[PDB]
């Protein structure tokens, strides 16, 4: 019987949460995918050659069912921003926080997701930032690019999975 992980990818609209979902379970870009849709995604993983099922939602639009369960059940989060949108980091700790209400924890699995670092000419959020951010949270933080070709989309779903284990 194989682990189940349910994740969940949470940040503000746009940064590329459903682009960095479909690059990880059907590995293509598709852009400008439609912001409204809040749909989970269930497919067979290897990991460090061990193999998973990952039950992964992307969230998107006030109140959810679907999304309430999956922030209560779920074992790790993708805490996602875009490095073009400097409110998007803003919300980080906001969403921060809500992940330790909901799991009532004071630590949890979750990753710092840099989102559309192929877009240095117009990057806001640095990577000082980012790390800082991340040291100050004690969360590993990654930069990923969900535009083809895309970069990291495995490893920051992989390195979730990880602290998962290591725990
Ligand atoms: N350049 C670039 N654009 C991206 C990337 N990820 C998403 N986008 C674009 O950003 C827009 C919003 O992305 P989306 O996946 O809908 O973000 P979401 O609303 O959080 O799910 C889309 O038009 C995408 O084409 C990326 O890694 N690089
Ligand atoms: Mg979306």
């Amino acid at each position: 019987n194989l682990p189940t992980y349910k994740l969940v990818v949470v940040g503000d609209g746009g940064v590329g949460k459903s682009a960095l979902t479909i690059q990880f379970f059907q590995k293509i870009f598709v852009p400008d995918y439609d912001p409204t849709i809040e749909d989970s995604y269930l497919k067979h993983t290897e990991i460090d050659n061990q193999w998973a099922i990952l039950d992964v939602l992307d969230t998107a639009g006030e109140f959810s069912a679907m999304r309430e369960q999956y922030m209560r059940t779920g074992d790790g989060f993708l805490i996602v921003y875009s490095v073009t949108d400097k409110a998007s980091f803003e919300h980080v700790d906001r969403f921060h926080q809500l992940i330790l209400r909901v799991k009532d924890r004071e630590s949890f699995p979750m990753i710092l997701v840099a989102n559309k670092v192929d877009l240095m000419h117009l990057r806001k959020i640095t990577r000082e930032q980012g790390k800082e951010m991340a040291t100050k949270h004690n969360i590993p933080y990654i930069e990923t690019s969900a535009k083809d070709p895309p970069l990291n989309v495995d490893k920051a779903f992989h390195d979730l999975v990880r602290v998962i284990r290591q725990q």
